[PDB]
């Protein structure tokens, strides 16, 4: 929603301790001073249009690895992606988080198309690849990778990393599907209460810097062309 | 001799294999921009997806909202291999989530990234949504339930009290929780006994009615000063 301005908060980057004492600090809240700058010339109601809340099309449901900035990639502005990031991008139906942030970009932001995306090198999915099945599950990592390991294991034999990636993220796409909030999004759509909203799988290939549809898209009705 | 097609040309045929790009015009201007950046990536950069194919090494960990304004490394002018993500509604980190507690200890242990930021932002709807609420009968929806902490923190805060009080206490909260992982223990105990790197904890505040990256000056590490 609305943004108050702001207002002890301090905005010159000349009193923050940690600029003052890490080099890597300073640099990444230079880059944002530059960032801010830069906008506001360039587009002065930019900041202005972000104040009076948010209307993106679009949530990504991605992985926390640095190498997949949704923003960067999809070359979108601020305002246009809602996103969640967790480890090898879940979207466990058990997940109060996970069902509250679905919730809220469909029915309060007004999200109309929902991506799991993937990517190829995910040390999620990697690290899932060559674990047993639990009884219970080691560390916090092995049991949140449960879901993942599972799927490995119904994988056909001589499959391979990519091919792990790929089915996770169509694993995440169903598990959204039958959210309540899309399920009910879908009935009501289907008798004109409400607009259409897809969810879709893609994949983003490291070799490349491609995103690739994984061709799962499910929307209200049959979808085919 | 021969002329390669020209690049929109291969961008279609290359879209082609998305059923979505063929149906959805928002689709196909994502996809296309995605083309478009990777095509200019590896030309201007020719050893770019190169580097990150082999792997990824972040300073940065950012514990950031959902929210489609907040984009991290936009607006911190950063590339794609310089920060690990997480982001939910509101920007928590609760203590006893597997989920959080994996993505944190993954970044440290296995990514290797030095700086933890808890980034809050004004206008967030996470906290809009809290500040209105009673408390828990214990939770209407599953959004009410997933703000419990901050619903808590809410009526804790004195009197007269606005949303941007309650969105700078939410990032000090979350960096309270952070701090008291064992993850972040671990490290610190580890790091006072000279055999880890120092790990550091920061909370941060972006204000959208400039653009700024705040820092509220909270940072914790192993030792003091
Ligand atoms: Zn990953
Ligand atoms: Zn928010």
């Amino acid at each position: 929603f609305h943004a108050e301005p702001l207002k002890e908060i301090d905005m010159d980057l000349g009193h923050s301790v940690a600029a003052q004492k890490f080099k890597e600090i300073r640099e990444v809240l230079e880059g944002n001073r530059y960032w801010a700058r830069k906008v506001t010339s360039e587009e002065p109601e930019f900041m202005a249009e972000q104040v009076k809340g948010q209307a993106p099309n679009f949530l990504w449901i991605g992985c926390a690895d640095s190498r997949v900035p949704e923003v960067t990639i999809m070359a979108r502005k601020p305002g246009d992606v809602f996103v969640q990031r967790n480890v090898a991008n879940q979207f466990k139906p058990e997940d109060d988080s996970s069902q509250a942030l679905l919730n809220y970009a469909i029915m309060n932001v007004g999200v109309t198309h929902v991506m799991v995306v993937g990517h190829t090198g995910c040390g999620g999915c990697i690290a899932a690849f060559d674990q047993p099945l639990p009884t219970p599950g080691g560390t916090p990592l092995v049991r949140y990778l449960e879901p993942i390991i599972r799927l490995k294991h119904s994988l056909p034999e001589g499959s391979d990393v990519n091919d792990l990636i790929k089915e996770n993220v169509k694993m995440a796409v169903k598990n959204v599907v039958n959210s309540p909030t899309i399920q009910g999004a879908w009935e009501q759509a289907r008798k004109g209460e409400f607009r259409e909203v897809f969810v879709h799988g893609w994949l983003y290939d490291l070799s490349t810097g491609n995103i690739v549809d994984l061709n799962v898209t499910q929307g209200p009705h049959p979808f085919v062309d």
